[PDB]
């Protein structure tokens, strides 16, 4: 959908290349294919590496969200297995854990967490969380308070308390990894130039292809332009994995899966 | 894969016998632009198959950890409570339930017969009532270990060491679920398949000038190696499938069960 | 500074356009086929190199991501288990925060004394800066604070150990950042490939001008822009701790850390 | 084994010369440009394939490394915690060494009887050999020894846990190696992926004569050597536990760790 | 290096080709550049992949050595933090930790450690350390005897004893990874291929260049051979990161940094 526009332009520069062609020698222009085949292969190589980097940002982001689900399930498991009777702490903690993940989606989508927070917590908490530098980080400190007082209440050994504390550390690592990938994107520094280069190549290519491909120029030029531009825009979607493009991650579904898992695990 | 090679032999034969008419419109196909495109395709094909490959390997890793963490959890119980064979058999049957249930979840098949062969039916009923049955099998197993802990037969220190093995099985379950629902992005294989198939049909048309009657044998050779490589990526999706090059999840589940049993004198 | 070299190449082309006609008396012939073998090879090497430069920048960010993660969870641990002991909260947070600023000045080679005096008594600042490894001594002192809690019976040996592991993480960060700063990417990779990228871009028109006559500036400028752009991209990524817009925003990261740790302790 | 295919390349090259005459007698032609597009595609796929093979080799290399690391530090812990318990030192050490040799035999699909019988008493050798997974049973036996030191009260639960971790590392090695052996990720495609390289290297002189009429054999086999080296080297690394020139020296590694452990308990 | 030698011979093959192009028609050799473009690009792809592997193993070697400093630092931190009064064991452990790094240097450089060992430790210990097949291993065992005796004097708990024991496990992983990088290089086929082919390709190339370019052949055939040989010889450096070459890790300075960190941390 994004590239259909500029594919048709390339058909036009192709028609312009075909109409302008017989005049090359009157206009003084000689444009052979060998120099463009060298330039095109070097962009291919560079598009290959940039796409590899983008995808691996995607794969990392997906992996970090996988750990929210893994580590919330097993903190709840350890609670049910060591303090089975305290359904009261069960429910408090699960709300923090469910809050943490919706809070994190908003942080990364850069949207308002007030609604989701009120749906799950008391409004005194909702405002303690909204007041923080980082709500997600505030939610974790709160979830740790819940576990801390069970230790001070003697319901946990220092060993079974260390076991659950380690799961909140796993979520701290998820939080940091998501902020690194969010706020430190792939260097934009050249993404502007990284893309300027690929379309400049696609319009000039028919002008250099016609001499060989007299009337087939618009076909082979559009085929070539398709592949180069598809790869470059996938590279740019996948490179903001928390974005809202169609190939980005489905953070809403993932927060829902997370909610259903913990609620099913406590009630 | 074998069908589209023949359409290529046809295209090349069409190109051969329609070659007379090439300058009628001034349509002319050079090899040069097609070798630029064929090289930009080989690169992207190379990178994609890389991701398909890494995805398949991760799934084999995950399943390998099942065997490892289950072997080592049963090892600890045998080494620490060599007397308590009742707990031995209980914990082994949950650990074997987990693999089978994970397999059935990944293949979206019913785990009921397997679960009943291993567990008492009250336990099966608790598991299948869950919207996440394999995750609940872990809660049960964690319970067996915990009452060994609450009955004083394990110290907090080794209880914690066994709980950690359960956390490893939890990472397998998550990673399988994440892989199952997170394919390599479809946009990748969409444009690879559009681009690879178009390029193979057009190719004999551009080879016919250079190779007069030789195009069918060289154009077919070129398209076989691109389609071989492209279809390798498709052999490495669905690692949890049932196909011949999909993982042998059943045989791996039998190995798991075979190990834990010979480990407890059965 | 890269744009400068573009215009030199435009000149190399117009000189090569006018240098061209006399080529007879010296007998110099330059086809473009050999130059496409060399430009391809350079592009392969430049792509592999940029990959290494990007992976080094990424590891820099991960390192800094870990101080923020490790300092947050150490302070959360303190407030979760000793929520009364705010006299140790303030001392440790001040140590954690000074570790970050000291780490930053260390990587940027600037006087840290302002930040240290702003966060610690002049007794401390005199002591830390007397050491040859100031960031290492801050970790040592932060280790004392937890250790004194360990002897004061306020922490078990277990949770004393758990907080020790967070200082360990910060020890690995200090080491990793030091290792990135002292061990630059093998310089053989930067200027020897900078020279061959440079030589290649100027010598390119003199080999193009045969096939392209007055297009040569237009096409040679395009190619050179491509190579010099990608090569300059690897320039930036590969000194991640530098002071430059594209480089890591260390001052912001340290302010976020300080605001987070204080926000966790009012 | 590959020098045979190189010589067929000089042969094919002589056919190309003495029959090129009659090629256009039919109107059949072979330029270089199509075979240069195809050879570059193959070279790209060879790089990626060799990248995957190599990373299989490095991982098998890291897992064997961990065997030596974990056996050394477990024996170190045993010596440092229980300096007096030499009978226990000796029993565990022979299990550790039995584990390594039995892992080598398991990966190479050879018989471990002689190494087991040199190191352990026959009641345990028949028990180990009876088992479904002998290396796994050796780990279980090593674990019983550490278990009875705990039940006898000679170890804290903590320091008993520090050594039990050492056994878990060896269990991860065992599983990683099992997966790197019976799980070539793709199979009978390497048959395709290398048959492709074989046919390209035979058709190459037919496509080279026109440009370079009798020089083809020297150029045709230079190129063939290049392509077939990279391919066979990929297949060597693909199977790191094999007996090839570029595969793992498991024997040197099993001998190093035996030598380390005897030197570590005062048997050298 | 030895590279500049090989650049000058390319000036000879070119002038040879310049002055022997005369006889090409008479000798019946035709050498289009096109087939050499296909070989060159192939080799460039393989060289690109290989350099990556070389660079990776170099980066890993620097990483391993970086952990020596981290693990030794924090071990000394834990000792002061946990048993601040025991400056006597502080000094013995640190001399072991210092001997470990110097011995690790000698082991990787394959040089005698006796001098550095004599400088740092009593004579009975130097003899014991030099007897072992792996002195770095024996040094870790000795440092661990120190920690162990502090545990059986009741001066450490089982937990804080564990906290410090982990640091020695870390050091063992360092030893193991370094030993692994030192004994397991990139498979030598990777280079013999890339050494024979890159060299052979670099000299046959002007012979193909002369017909297309006649007297420019030297200038351009040299540019190409510099690019390939730079990239390939640089790979060879990065593959022996523990080598005594100029571009290899500066192991002596890292052992000096390590010795000075550890002395600064302990009063001196
Ligand atoms: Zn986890
Ligand atoms: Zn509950
Ligand atoms: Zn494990
Ligand atoms: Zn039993
Ligand atoms: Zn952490
Ligand atoms: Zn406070
Ligand atoms: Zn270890
Ligand atoms: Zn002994
Ligand atoms: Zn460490
Ligand atoms: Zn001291
Ligand atoms: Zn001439």
């Amino acid at each position: 959908s994004k590239i259909i526009f500029r594919l048709l332009l390339n058909v036009l520069m192709s028609i312009i290349a075909i109409i302008s062609y017989q005049w090359y020698e009157q206009l003084g222009i000689h444009l052979t294919v060998a120099p463009f085949s060298l330039l095109g292969i070097a962009i291919a190589i560079f598009l290959g590496f940039r796409n590899s980097a983008s995808y691996s940002r995607f794969v990392e982001a997906r992996n970090l969200w996988g750990t929210v689900l893994i580590a919330e399930r097993t903190l709840v498991r350890q609670l049910r297995n060591i303090l089975p009777a305290e359904h009261d702490a069960h429910r408090r903690i699960v709300s923090y854990l469910v809050a943490f993940s919706w809070s994190l989606k908003h942080q990364l989508r850069k949207t308002d967490p007030t609604a989701d927070l009120r749906r799950l917590l008391p409004e005194e908490r909702v405002t303690e969380i909204l007041a923080s530098s980082m709500p997600t980080n505030r939610i974790l400190l709160l979830a740790g308070n819940e576990i801390g007082q069970l230790r001070e209440a003697g319901k946990l050994s220092a060993i079974t308390y260390g076991l659950m504390d380690n799961k909140l550390d796993e979520l701290a690592h998820v939080l940091g990894g998501c902020e690194r990938l969010a706020t430190t994107p792939v260097p934009f520094a050249y993404t502007l130039i990284l893309q300027r280069t690929v379309y400049l190549f696609c319009t000039l290519l028919p002008f250099a292809l016609v001499g060989d491909l007299h009337y087939m120029t618009p076909f082979v030029s559009v085929f070539i332009s398709y592949t180069f531009l598809s790869w470059d825009s996938l590279a740019e979607e996948l490179e903001d994995p928390f974005g809202t493009a169609a190939n980005d991650l489905p953070l809403n579904a993932m927060c829902n899966t997370i909610e259903r898992n913990l609620l099913d695990m406590t009630g």
